[PDB]
């Protein structure tokens, strides 16, 4: 019973130091062990392909598995206020059954709804914020074990959503909510990157509600585009690539059984935005990913400096997508204060074989002013990462007050607070 366990994250490229995983099951046992370890991190649902979540040797890794799981929609609010270790895939399901509905939501619906926006977890589409973007008030229990809430409007709300885990253990979010809709997912093949000029690029990544494009990095151009287009609004035709023939998976070979519906057939905002079915249930995945934010208006270039290095790319890739997100008010998203061009790449689970290729295209991105996805694999010199956020300092105060001693702090963090 009391023998040590292995913890990892979901990819199992990460295993932690912790030889087990300490889930509280109340809310008074929580404050408890909070207040009586000296160093505390979070693990939610693992998807995580770095040491964000790892707390050191002798360190806690705490869960909220162990706390009820709770979805309370105030539907005369528009609001639903959940706790932190609820997952999308349930969030979606209760606010649709009243009637609401999400801006966005991420590939996978299976992901923690408080670690999704510890990171900077994003959907596409130029007029969607963040996931954290509709986050209106955060629950923490802070080091000493006391909570602090913080609403949107508080002078410190910026710092408060999109923190890395770093002011303590949210407990719970409360988000805002629209009118339930419906959507049509429309997929195409073959973009040329060829003429891909900017008024092309623009129609493009705006023709739908969201729109992702995908590669391979092997023959030129992009291999796929994936339209989720809202049917309260206008689909005009599309005449850049050819529409497709049979259901698509973001990766050649892999099961499109897993996938969201396509062929425009109609059907709920949270069946359509992630690409992945809900009924799809992975307990692990052998991938690595890393992703990139930049300006908007680096999207050309950045997509040419790749282009020129594809024969790098290729060997270790399963697929890259391409993003837009809308600029975030959140100090530390990697879409802050700017509409954000996001490049994201699955790698093939080689941490050798990638650690390499991953630092290439780093290289590659310094001139558009990259700012690597937090949860994601990424090699950029801490001093360099630190420079590329313009509110940090503020992020570093805001730490500092909640969290005077850095219980939260980790080694992941402590970099980012240097
Ligand atoms: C696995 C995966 C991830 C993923 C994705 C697809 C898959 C298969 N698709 C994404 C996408 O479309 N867009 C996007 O921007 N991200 C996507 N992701 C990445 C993923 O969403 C993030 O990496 C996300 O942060 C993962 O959250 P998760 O909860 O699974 O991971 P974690 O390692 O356990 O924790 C991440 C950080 O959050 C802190 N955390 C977690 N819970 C709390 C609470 N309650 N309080 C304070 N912090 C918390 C962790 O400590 C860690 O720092
Ligand atoms: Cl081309």
């Amino acid at each position: 019973f009391m023998s040590d366990i292995t913890v990892t994250n979901w990819a199992g490229n990460i295993t932690y130091t912790a030889k087990e995983l300490l889930r509280p099951h109340s809310l008074d046992a929580l404050r408890a062990l909070v207040a009586d370890s000296a160093r505390v991190r979070v693990l939610g649902s693992g998807h995580s392909f770095n040491e964000i979540a790892e707390p050191g040797d002798g360190g806690v890794l705490l869960s909220l598995a162990g706390l009820p799981s709770v979805v309370d929609v105030d539907t005369a609010a528009r609001t639903v206020r959940v706790g932190g270790g609820v997952r999308y895939a349930e969030l979606a399901r209760v606010v649709h059954a009243r009637g609401l509905a999400l801006p966005n939501m991420a590939s996978l619906p299976h992901i923690s709804v408080a670690g999704s926006v510890a990171t900077g977890t994003h959907g596409s589409g130029v007029g969607n914020g963040s996931l954290a973007s509709v986050v209106r008030e955060v629950e923490l229990v802070t080091a000493d074990g006391s909570t602090v809430v913080i609403a949107r409007g508080d002078e410190r709300f910026g710092g408060a959503v999109t923190s890395l885990g770093a002011l303590g253990v949210v407990t719970s979010l409360t988000l805002d909510l629209e009118p339930a809709y419906e959507m049509e997912q429309h997929v195409f093949t073959e973009l040329p990157l060829a003429g891909l000029d900017p008024a092309t690029f623009e129609t493009v990544m705006a023709a739908a509600y969201s729109v992702s494009l995908f590669t391979d990095w092997r023959a030129p151009g992009f291999r796929q585009v994936w339209l989720k287009r809202r049917t309260d609004r206008p689909l005009d035709g599309f005449p850049y690539a050819a529409p497709a023939a049979e259901k698509m998976h973001p990766v050649p070979g892999m099961p499109a059984v897993n996938c969201t519906e396509q062929f425009g057939v109609p059907g709920p905002w949270h069946e359509r935005l992630p690409h992945f079915r809900a009924e799809f249930t992975p307990s692990s995945g052998a991938e690595l990913q890393s992703e990139y934010l930049m300006p908007r208006e680096h999207a050309l270039a950045a997509l040419h400096a790749m282009d020129a290095i594809r024969e790098t790319l290729a060997p270790v890739l399963q697929t890259c997508e391409i993003r837009t997100v809308a600029a975030d008010a959140q100090w530390l998203s990697p879409a802050y204060g700017r509409d954000t061009v996001a490049a994201h790449f699955t790698w093939v689970e080689d941490t050798a074989a990638v650690l390499p290729v991953v630092r290439r295209l780093e290289e590659a991105l310094v001139p558009f002013a990259a700012r690597p996805h937090w949860g994601k694999v990424f090699t950029v010199p801490a001093g360099e990462l630190r420079a590329l956020y313009p509110r940090l300092a503020d992020f570093g105060a805001l730490a500092g007050a909640l969290d005077p001693a850095g219980k939260f702090t980790n080694a992941f963090v402590r970099g980012v607070l240097a």
